[PDB]
């Protein structure tokens, strides 16, 4: 056991890593959606600028989560990144609700992560957790929603001049 | 009766005691319409900082109107502020219209005010009222009228991408 | 239901409701004190200054309220801001009195708030209500008991010269 | 009863007043040790500098559990600081185990507080806690560990040149 | 035997200890002072700040005496820091009294120190106590007498508005 | 067909691919690493902050290679990225040399690349490999070898010492 570990339990530390593998493939997903828009056929360089710090942050994310685990005296394990589900969103809007529908994913992921840590008697890991995650991924899933209402009020995904103008406006 | 009090007729203590419970009112109906437009389903921004700004503005009014109440020896007499008529307007044109309505209807409590003065032959309170409220609420009438006319001529409300323009560049 | 909506109770956000409407009413309350103090009987400008920004610093505490229901795709639902209980307080000691049972009683609904939260497993209300709201409370509480203890040390209601000497050099 | 207490249990007042204590004495145990490295047959002046500044933490630490105290109407009740445990540490790797073993009871205890604060329901104690104890206690205890590690990688405590290496190094 | 000993009587180094645990017991009788005026229904902020620094500065006092014990190699041998005399004093001037007395008990403590040290022909000793003790003590002695002596000719203990005046005035 | 595809084979697009996911690798090893280095019992810290760094350029080169795939309007296709081959490397000197090893693989990969856009008679791509990737390469093969050397002659992996240094005066 090591030496700094206290009131830790394995169920914690192992959640702790399935939430690392779950922010790394956020991530990895978010750097797909920044690259397809960068295609030429696509070329919406703020929705790709948009996603792409979605990724940063994403790995911003995994990577606190592996301090605490290292903080706490757990052993990191990762495991394979899996490849997004999606090579191609063919508009804005879809990407956009992907990311919605990710980000309530990685949120329910953190609530439970709550609930294991709460049913531990683990008050740090709680406290971790809703510093550092819960109030980022509710703002996130705001944000996500709002640009889907917009783009969806603009006339997206039918209309080319609504996707464009949103790049422009609200993520220019 | 209070020792600063001169040429300060009840009926017209009674009428500043009305007018500030208007102005709390608007400014209300303001803040209800600026959390509308921050709703996840409507997220218009710069609506909802615009009629926050209105609802500030009109809380200043009612504020100046206590202190004057307390000048001229006065006794202000708070009433309960009633609910916004409504907690949804379906877009921004009709949350405009329903702001031009407002301050045209504070206005005409305004005039009734200072008519009220003219006849008690009380000229501070005719002066305070034309120096700080009169020329302010024709400029809010003529903006509010001015942005209703734009969102009508853009193709509001049935235009999405005319208020999300609107927003952008006359709000914004 | 919302598209942002997740793990939020309909019993948290109808609570999270009538939190709003006793916040906005603990700033009219504190708005009706304010102006009880800058009266020409009365005259004591920094309990007023001192009251009004309290009313500021509650009215801020419900507009965030509005915010998170926003946040967590709530639906306001305002209700009327009713008048204050008192008119009058005849010393600046009463109106710190009425203060500190308002702050608790303010707390106190927070307080079931939480554990309401706590009931229905919302941990980011519940961290939302810890971080924003009960600390606020907490020193808010105290420093009300302070000037309350203070003014009572002091000789006051009863004294006059109390309640100006302590105008003067705690409020001011 | 205190005019400002509320929701603040006994068994908490009392569990603070412990805590209080419990910081007191660590504190007090990391003069011992400053001053134990002071020593002309010691002469580590990096790890003296560095238990005197672990010293003054704790007392900041104590004094923020009295101001609590106050804050939530609670009585502080002192007892007496009890000498530490041991004079002499005949190394600096001793000392980092014994500062490892100190923190972690301090830990300990400011669970079972976090503990006690979640039974009696007192959400402002508990958050209180978690956002000024807990993980400054995690992180005391990791850099603990670290440091034994390092003083023990290096040929401590038998290698007074690892020790004079690692005061230099990563303690100055 | 230390090899920086020199013309260091054991006398002298007992001496010393127990003078730092009368240091460290004073600093901690003066900060619980400090949080009795700390306390809601006590509330007179600059003599818990007054209480506080003096705390600090006994704290200091301590680890320069220590520092010495170590320069001129002598042991520091700690002991219990008992809890101090009252947990509660009804009044500022009580306080200052009680100071008073410290300072007093502190003070005639260095004297004995001081004829100790000439008695075993110490002038290194003497030099200290005389620079770094002597006239803080004279000095902080006459300091709390005047404070004494202005809070009986202003009313106090019977008088609130004295203490709070003095607290105002004289301690701000 | 790419409107802007010219002189782009297929195969150089996929062996592109392949580059992309071997980069991805790379700096998922790194990061494995780095954490690793942050670990209570290992507890290099500037091992750790240099494997960070270098899984960071290694994204970056992962970057520019998608960048440049949707510069010549070539298609990414993202594959799962595999989990490094060991999680623990029990010394600085033993994740050196795996380091070493990964970086003369991914450079025998960079040559492979080089020898198809030859073959395929490609110079941009050619250009692009030759000006972003050898270079950087080499130094990074030419520095690990530096850091295996000098650990190896500093007595790795045998003296705890000899890495505690070279973490403080090579990589700090
Ligand atoms: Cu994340
Ligand atoms: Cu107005
Ligand atoms: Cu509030
Ligand atoms: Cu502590
Ligand atoms: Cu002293
Ligand atoms: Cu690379």
């Amino acid at each position: 056991t090591s030496q700094v570990r206290q009131n830790y339990h394995q169920d914690s530390e192992a959640a702790i890593n399935r939430q690392i593998n779950l922010e790394l493939y956020a991530s990895y997903v978010y750097l797909s959606m920044s690259y397809y828009f960068d295609r030429d056929d696509v070329a919406l360089k703020n929705f790709a600028k948009y996603f792409l710090h979605q990724s940063h942050e994403e790995a911003e994310h995994a990577a606190k989560l592996m301090k605490l685990q290292n903080q706490r005296g757990g052993r990191i394990f990762l495991q394979d990144i899996k490849k997004p589900d999606c090579d191609d969103w063919e508009s804005g809007l879809n990407a956009m609700e992907c990311a919605l529908h990710l980000e309530k994913n990685v949120n329910q992921s953190l609530l439970e992560l709550h609930k294991l840590a709460t049913d531990k008697n683990d008050p740090h890991l709680c406290d971790f957790i809703e510093t550092h995650y819960l109030n980022e991924q509710v703002k996130a899933i705001k944000e996500l929603g709002d640009h889907v209402t917009n783009l969806r009020k603009m006339g997206a995904p039918e209309s080319g001049l609504a996707e464009y103008l949103f790049d422009k406006h609200t993520l220019g």
